[PDB]
Parts: C-alpha cells; structure tokens; sequence
C-alpha cells in the first residue's frame, strides 16, 4: 500500500489516487510577498476548552490524537469558515533531520515539522460525510521549530514509547490542545486536500504564520517511532511528508 518510501511514496501515488494530479492539491509553497490581506475575513475562533481526547494510535503513517466528538465541545470556527466545524483529530508531519519535515513551506523554507488539527463541518453531520463535500474539513497547520522545548506537547512525547509500531494504541485521555497553540492566530488560508492517501479535496487550509518551538528531545522522539508493524524489520516513521504540489488556479489569503 501506500507509504513514503522509493516505490510507493509521492511519486506513486497518483495511480491508486489519481486526484493527487488534481486542481487544488496540498501542501502548497506559501509566497509570502503575493498572499494578500484580505479584510473580508471574519476574527478566527479556536474555542478548545472542553477538548476531551480518547486514545493515541500508530496507523503506520503517522500518530493521532483523536478526540471525542460526539458533543459540540472543541469548535474551530471564524475566520475564512461558514459555521462551525468540530475537533476530531490531531498529527504531525516530520522530517529525519531539523531542516526538513513540514508539509507547506513558507517561501520555500522547511520546519522540522507541521501539525495539523483536523476539524469537521458540523452541518454534514459526521466526518466521513464531510470529507466528501469541498467545505467538509477545516485543518489548522501549526508549523514547528527546534529551540526550546513546548511543555504542553511532553505528554505526547512521553507516550510514544507504548505506541511504537504500526497498529499499536494506548488511552490518552484529558490531553489540553490549548497547549500547542503559538501565541498569534495570524494565519494564511487557501482551498485544498489531504496531505496523504486518499488526497481528498476537501480541506480549507488555516496555516498558523508562528511556528511553535520544540525541543530537539522532543522531535527526536517522534524519530524514534516505526512504520512497520512489531516484529517487522524496523524503518524509523522519518520524512512522511509530501513535496509542495502546483498552485494552480489558487489564491493564500492572510488574516494580517
Ligand atoms: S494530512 C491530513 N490528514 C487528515 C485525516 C483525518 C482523519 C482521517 C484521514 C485523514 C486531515 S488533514
Ligand atoms: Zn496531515
């Protein structure tokens, strides 16, 4: 199946996924110089308080954090969004080395990371309905450096050790997302897809100008996870990230 290795990384997947060569594919190069201000976006909403995560999971590709949303309870709203969209996930992207790893660069630069805080459109009424409508999903990307350490990401790290192989799982409960927020919500937004398998285009992108800063323990932590199931031969969960993918007929909006 799919994955990010020589034969059947980005490279491949547009066989199994042929929308990968489609019209509004991510990540995307964030031009910083042609993104205009546009004053008609309304004050962007990220209201976490009642956030009530469940369970931690190696899918093979990544880890996610995954939430309880069967209550309106952590809602992004605001911002380039109509109504609302509710928490459901979050994960990273990452590279093998600090000057890799992030899915959306800005003018070209890379971060050591990226994450991505998924969110559905309340009014089609669960996720996998949402993901098959242009305006299902609203993911916020957080990128992150390595300098200081981010205190509120220690619990994370701190349970990757239980979920170190694909399909491996561990309860992680009362994880605070409040905790990975840098301080502005400056933002640029632009329509369009997954990062990864099934490519689907149907995400308003919010990437968050302020990266975040991680320790370099901490990111080297997330180095230490595996792709390959248990009692496979190991290859470190490093670079599952995507190459920047064509603009085309798209514009990045900036909140400031
Ligand atoms: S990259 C990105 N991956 C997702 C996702 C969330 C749940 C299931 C499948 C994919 C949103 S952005
Ligand atoms: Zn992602």
């Amino acid at each position: 199946h799919w994955g990010y290795g020589k034969h059947n990384g980005p490279e491949h997947w547009h066989k199994d996924f042929p929308i990968a060569k489609g019209e509004r594919q991510s990540p995307v190069d964030i031009d910083t110089h042609t993104a205009k201000y546009d004053p008609s976006l309304k004050p962007l909403s990220v209201s976490y308080d009642q956030a009530t995560s469940l369970r931690i999971l190696n899918n093979g590709h990544a880890f996610n954090v995954e939430f309880d949303d069967s209550q309106d309870k952590a809602v992004l709203k605001g911002g380039p969004l109509d109504g609302t969209y509710r928490l459901i996930q979050f994960h990273f992207h990452w590279g093998s080395l600090d000057g890799q790893g992030s899915e959306h660069t800005v003018d070209k630069k890379k971060y050591a990371a990226e994450l991505h805080l998924v969110h559905w459109n309340t009014k089609y009424g669960d996720f996998g309905k949402a993901v098959q409508q242009p305006d299902g999903l609203a993911v916020l990307g957080i990128f992150l450096k390595v300098g200081s350490a981010k205190p509120g990401l220690q619990k994370v790290v701190d349970v990757l050790d239980s979920i170190k192989t694909k399909g491996k799982s561990a309860d992680f409960t009362n994880f605070d997302p409040r905790g990975l927020l840098p301080e502005s919500l400056d933002y640029w937004t632009y329509p369009g897809s997954l990062t990864t398998p099934p490519l689907l285009e149907c995400v308003t992108w919010i990437v968050l100008k302020e990266p975040i800063s991680v320790s370099s323990e901490q990111v080297l932590k997330f180095r230490k996870l595996n792709f390959n199931g248990e009692g496979e031969p190991e290859e470190l969960m490093v670079d599952n990230w995507r190459p920047a993918q064509p603009l085309k007929n798209r514009q990045i909006k900036a909140s400031f």
